[PDB]
């Protein structure tokens, strides 16, 4: 169908969704979020959400997405902090606005080459929105680094490795009780952290279309590759098939 | 007629102007630049120009000016920073407006500082060879010693400064200051008489004070010397500069 339901989706960048061709159903923090058509959302860092969306038309891709690496976050950041003065829930978190034919020309004037002209375009869109301070908060607190995300760098480094919780104390200079301490003051676990950065890698490899499932498995570090369809089936809730065939 | 020429015009606010209805030929550094009608004029703050207006329709104003504070200044420039990273040319660049970029020029206003800082981002974003404004912006950021003295002597402009009084509260000597000055080609008579002309001219403007209210303003003893020295320095009557602005 043109329905899809996905499961432990994991905002690894700050994300900028135009809905386009598809109302999407949110659920995070036992909460529910639903962004219309031609609608502008602000996905944090870090927020893990399930989503139902529904395509208008099936012929072409759901969304419209805009993801903000490191560099180009801190820099939006900071820009927001000289221009707009320096500085826990879904509600502002997760935030959707209706955007104008105005900021429609800018949405199509979006380009991932000259990042200072996009930045500048940001900085733009949110200059010119009603209520932009819970906007404002989320690229802010979206800017701190967390254990989930020194534990993620580190594991980034090999994902193919066995990491253990040892290995992460080890590396930390620190006693696992230490280590499961700053996991468990932020809710996660390191087999969370682990399994959420092999199934982020594995979907955007396979939304690529240039590596084969085999190739996707060796590469987040999973044995075979059956076992790698069922443990991607268990976690979004769709097999690499139906999600890959829905985009 | 409806062509003015005035003199010694200085730019004490980074100036980002709107020709509108008129056509400027700028003359500064012994250089000649000229902006034509429906363009965008980006003057540096502290550029002593001299500027022969030509309007178009009359009875209107001239240009559509925006000037820009030390703070607001100061706060580009760093936006301009995290984002990106001697001749008159690079001092006054003139462009060409589009109906978008035009439309956030009517999108302005003095009170959401933080949406005029974004929109100059965003119109710089959108700009052939913008690093020339953009180094202007940061050059007219800095802070130079005529500045210091700008200030110390803004902070009464009627009183009878004189060049011991500057030297003692910059804490050293007459030579000293006089040549700090003289380095940005400057001697602190013109500093106060560009003072005086500027607060005037402003004045003047804004439709509310007498001549005799701006002359004691000041800092000036009578009214008669105040519009000769403002004739001497612009080369126009206050009346003349008042009615080509309306």
């Amino acid at each position: 169908k043109e329905t899809i339901k996905i499961n432990n989706i994991m905002i690894a960048k700050y994300t900028v969704l135009y809905t386009s061709n598809c109302i999407m159903d949110i659920y995070s923090e036992e909460e529910k979020i639903t962004c219309f058509s031609n609608r502008l959302v602000f996905l944090e860092r870090g927020v893990n959400i399930s989503v139902r969306m529904q395509k208008q038309i099936l012929s072409e891709k759901p969304y419209v997405a805009f993801r903000l690496n490191g560099d180009m976050l801190r820099h939006l950041k900071d820009a927001l902090m000289i221009i707009y003065g320096m500085s826990r829930s879904m509600s502002r978190k997760i935030m959707t606005t209706e955007v104008n034919k105005t900021l429609l020309d800018e949405l199509k004037n979006i380009n991932s080459h000259d990042n200072s002209a996009f930045i500048s375009s940001l900085i733009y869109l949110i200059s010119k929105l009603e209520n932009n301070e819970k906007i404002i908060e989320s690229i802010y607190i979206s800017s701190v680094s967390f254990f989930s995300d020194k534990v993620r760098n580190l594991i980034e480094k090999d994902l193919s490795r066995k990491w253990t919780l040892g290995i992460i104390a080890d590396a930390f200079n620190a006693s696992e009780i230490t280590i499961r301490k700053r996991l468990e003051s932020e809710n996660t676990n390191f087999n969370q952290i682990l399994m959420q950065l092999r199934m982020s890698k594995a979907a955007l490899l396979l939304l690529e279309n240039s590596y084969q499932i085999s190739q996707i498995s060796n590469m987040i570090g999973i044995s075979s590759a059956s076992y790698f369809i069922r443990i991607f089936n268990k976690h979004y809730g769709v097999t690499p098939k139906q999600f890959f065939t829905y985009f």
